[PDB]
């Protein structure tokens, strides 16, 4: 039920309800940058994160190639800000894996979309480990003063949709920052239920896959 | 002993070195911008990274006022990469936290420096453990492509010094991202010996302390 325009906006997700929400998004932002200087830098901090929100949101409901149509609907001035450096180079595999590892956990080819390529990089690796956190503490925090179901028409599964996404963007972590060994081992305490069964099932079909079969049985 | 200008450089660390060190990797970092864009960028990331390599390096061997000076000698457009956002603003909370954590791990006034208010910020939170993280991988990762110990002059116990000062980081990390829950709890099976007595004592003499002796009891 709408009453605000943001509020409205922020229901459900498609090409023209998740671009205007940008789009107006990026003007707060934008006249932040206009006057307050590094004040309004601050604001652009939770903004950023906004959008990030609205990221995951497209990584959850499987719209993918939303999540791709975020970083269009950005002007290049703020692009600057909210993925620095390498993170708007690998922002691509950074949803791509992001999604993937999201859509396991809820129940393409690797180097053909370039993710395997970005993992042989450090830098690289690093830099889609940025984008992931920023994902994960995108919804963990909050974003807006009022609390948005981070799927829409689903308010009371909302913690518990929100802890299983962050539960995944946790392993996609723990999957870029250790591309078996005993310490890397025990960063796999975390997991509850249902994920390893996922991960057996999904790197199935899909020597990324190897290495996690390996770290599995250790 | 000395060869070459850079690897002597690297050395024993004091304001003239460092200065020299920072100086000489902003120029890279310089022509870089100056010519090969987003190629240029990419190199500007493991720049950035060794610049961090230093920062750690301030804070391991108890120079945390040269941590300080770090963000001196380098060029503002150079600091809009390196510390992209409200990174450059809590840099200082940052840098002294991290160093904190640091020297209580191998054996200030919150309010006063301002970490305290820093962190009842979440979004300054967030720069923080972003900034944090970047320590961390900045010592985890091959900055050069020559190894250089990260205390100078010692070099058998590079690998100890490395792990410890990473475990250090972690629990920052932890501090920061946690700011006695059980989820929170899971996050401290990391720890491995000494470590514990010494978040006693120091914040024996050092309301931080009240959540983290009820975090410990739990």
């Amino acid at each position: 039920e709408p009453a605000d325009p943001f509020i409205s906006l922020l229901m459900d997700p498609l090409e023209e309800s998740v671009g205007k929400v940008v789009n107006h998004i990026a003007q707060l932002f934008e006249e932040a940058s206009k006057n307050e200087g590094d004040e309004s830098l601050v604001l652009r901090s939770q903004l950023g994160y906004q959008l990030f929100f609205l990221i995951v949101r497209s990584l959850a409901d499987g719209k993918r190639e939303v999540s791709k149509k975020i970083l269009s609907g950005i002007p290049t001035s703020v692009r600057a800000e909210v993925f620095p450096g390498l993170q708007r180079s690998v922002y691509k595999s950074a949803v791509f894996l992001g999604n993937h590892i999201i859509q396991v956990l809820l129940g393409e080819d690797w180097d053909v979309v370039g993710v395997a390529k970005d993992l042989e990089s450090a830098w690289k690796r690093r830099a889609i480990a940025e984008l992931i956190k920023k994902f994960q503490v995108s919804i963990l925090e909050q974003c807006f003063d009022k609390p948005v179901p981070l799927i829409p028409q689903s308010p009371l599964n909302n913690d518990a949709v929100i802890d299983n996404v962050n539960k995944a963007l946790q392993f996609a972590l723990w999957l870029t920052e250790f591309y078996n060994e005993t310490e890397a081992l025990g960063e796999l305490r975390f997991l509850d239920s249902t994920s390893k069964n996922l991960l057996v099932d999904s790197f199935k079909k899909f020597t990324h896959v190897t290495r996690i079969v390996e770290s599995l049985e250790k």
